């Protein structure tokens, strides 16, 4: 009975009797039918008093209903600015989502409240999340007339934009401390040129180690395929990168990957002399029968390009 007085007296704004129902022993973490809690209720009608005097009194300030709302969701919603304010300051989750995608950002921006977009923008709030209708919060703006919500977040979108072909150029060019600060900075690790070439393939085409294990640790995927289906795999086995070839590996790399001209890892190790990465390839379960295009298996192309002792151990593995 404290919990559902609690509950009625936090949506209702009575703050004297929330403190006397906290001192009475009532659950601040009380949660009704749907899973709404006291400090759901008090963020949702707008009672800041009674909003920070839960979270005095240990109010969970990411607490979830049952289809994944949070306070903060609820503060985003119904445009109450000090209420989003004090959340996050007692740690309220900026990114959250619920069971739809839908994060405190894409409510502010579809609902027009500018404030609040920018102090959840400024606590780190992500532009590019998408809603499972695939929507950002830009598109909700857009779709919704709130154009000066939706330029604001596509001046936020293109920083992110610069960041993102920046640590293009950095994995390429070799400069960890820059990949590092880059990522931190929220550029994608999973960003790619024209021609369809990740931060990964170019870290594992220039033989870049340290920066290919700080991709792969930042969730860079090891089997992104360029425009022709060339993975990272493929550019260390064909550069001979033998300690990238094992990261990648190590990290769940398809050992079996074709490009549209039917060339795997293991043809391009054999081609170009790579004898340790086409011991490491045959290691992990490379297809010794595998052909391109041409009809060529690995052995093919090592016999026809003179690689005796490629050609012996890929005999061996027949």
């Amino acid at each position: 009975d404290l919990g559902k007085k609690l509950l009625e007296a936090a949506r209702a704004g009575q703050d004297d009797e929330v403190r006397i129902l906290l001192a009475n022993g009532a659950d601040v973490n009380t949660a009704d039918e749907t899973g709404f809690t006291p400090l759901h209720l008090a963020a949702w009608e707008g009672h800041l008093g009674i909003v920070e005097v839960l979270l005095k009194n240990g109010a969970d300030v990411n607490a979830n209903d049952e289809r994944g709302h949070t306070p903060l969701h609820l503060a985003a919603y119904t445009g109450h600015l000090e209420i989003v304010e004090v959340l996050l300051k007692n740690g309220a989750g900026v990114n959250a989502t619920d069971v739809i995608g839908t994060a405190p950002l894409h409510l502010a921006a579809m609902w027009g409240h500018l404030e609040i977009v920018e102090v959840l923008l400024k606590n780190g709030a992500d532009v590019r999340a998408q809603d499972k209708f695939g929507k950002t919060p830009k598109d909700l703006a857009r779709d919704n007339g709130n154009e000066w919500i939706r330029e604001l977040l596509e001046k936020a979108e293109r920083k992110l934009k610069d960041l993102d072909r920046k640590l293009l150029e950095a994995a390429r060019a070799g400069h960890r401390d820059e990949v590092e600060d880059l990522i931190k900075n929220g550029a994608d690790v999973n960003t790619a040129d024209e021609t369809g070439f990740t931060p990964l393939h170019l870290a594992a085409w220039e033989g870049h180690l340290g920066i290919v294990e700080v991709l792969l640790k930042n969730g860079a995927d090891v089997n992104a395929n360029d425009e022709r289906g060339h993975t990272p795999l493929h550019l260390a086995a064909y550069t001979g990168h033998l300690e990238i070839v094992e990261v990648l590996l190590k990290n769940g790399a398809g050992v079996n990957a074709t490009d549209v001209i039917g060339t795997a890892p293991l043809h391009l190790a054999a081609m170009w002399g790579h004898l340790e990465i086409v011991e490491v390839l045959l290691k992990h379960g490379a297809d010794v029968n595998a052909q391109d295009k041409f009809g060529k298996t690995p052995f093919d192309l090592a016999i026809d390009n003179g690689n005796e002792d490629i050609a012996e151990v890929l005999q061996k593995a027949a």
